[PDB]
């Protein structure tokens, strides 16, 4: 009876194994666009993905992770609200059963069809496992997905999902360029928060881009054919793997743009 997204093991149950679920800096949150203050001191974000080395894609029973070689400063995030250099380790998505839900962060209570998280760790802590124990350990770049025109840079991900249908399956996923998943603008909101899955650690600087990317209905429908279960187990479609908005408490959301 491990955590998941169902009626019996979903977000409202997580607190019983992970009491930090009811903590002071939990994610995601609703972004109230009228309350978020423009902070002219915020720098443009620097996304340096030219040398990114993707290695593998994994169905981990909750989502799929595209994994990167983070043994050197190749793909890094810096600038924005960040001090120092943060290395890309993996990306994944959260998505719904229907286009009207799926995102974790919301914008004035609007839910997007899905949300991409590019997860990076602060090199001053030397490895990911150490970084998640620190308040400034991770920087997660959040990008909304809406359903419309296809995102060509996503299709290589969509087309491999067939080979990692079930929990514990993996596939070789080299030479994927995550710049193909970015929107045009790097305007963002930022706030201090947490991992949105257990262990729900309060170690993330969230950077949520204002501009969504568009993907096609066929693309997101392929996400929805994945499975939470393992091979030859009762099929449970991998949908609605998102945590709802959590209380903002004593936090300010800052906008990079006016
Ligand atoms: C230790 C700790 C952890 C992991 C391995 C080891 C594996 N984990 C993640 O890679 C992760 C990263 C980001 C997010 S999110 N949804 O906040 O972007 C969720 C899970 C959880 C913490
Ligand atoms: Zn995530």
């Amino acid at each position: 009876h491990h955590w998941g997204y169902g009626k019996h093991n979903g977000p409202e149950h997580w607190h019983k194994d992970f009491p930090i679920a009811k903590g002071e800096r939990q994610s995601p949150v609703d972004i109230d666009t009228h309350t978020a203050k423009y902070d002219p001191s915020l720098k443009p974000l620097s996304v340096s993905y030219d040398q990114a080395t993707s290695l593998r894609i994994l169905n981990n029973g909750h989502a799929f992770n595209v994994e990167f070689d983070d043994s050197q400063d190749k793909a890094v995030l810096k600038g924005g609200p960040l001090d120092g250099t943060y290395r890309l380790i993996q990306f994944h998505f959260h998505w719904g059963s229907l286009d009207g839900q799926g995102s974790e962060h919301t914008v004035d209570k609007k839910k997007y069809a899905a949300e991409l998280h590019l997860v990076h760790w602060n090199t001053k802590y030397g490895d990911f496992g150490k970084a998640v124990q620190q308040p400034d350990g991770l920087a997660v770049l959040g990008i909304f997905l809406k359903v419309g025109s296809a995102k060509p840079g996503l299709q290589k991900v969509v087309d491999v999902l067939d080979s990692i249908k079930t929990k514990g399956k993996s596939a070789d996923f080299t030479n994927f360029d995550p710049r193909g998943l970015l929107p045009e603008s790097l305007d963002y909101w930022t706030y201090p928060g947490s991992l949105t899955t257990p262990p729900l650690l309060e170690c993330v600087t969230w950077i949520v881009l204002k501009e969504p990317i568009s993907v096609s209905s066929e693309q997101v429908l392929k996400f929805r054919k994945l499975n939470f279960n393992g091979e030859g187990e009762p099929e449970e479609l991998m949908v609605d793997n998102w945590r709802p908005a959590q209380p903002l408490k004593n936090r300010q959301i800052k906008a990079s743009f006016k």
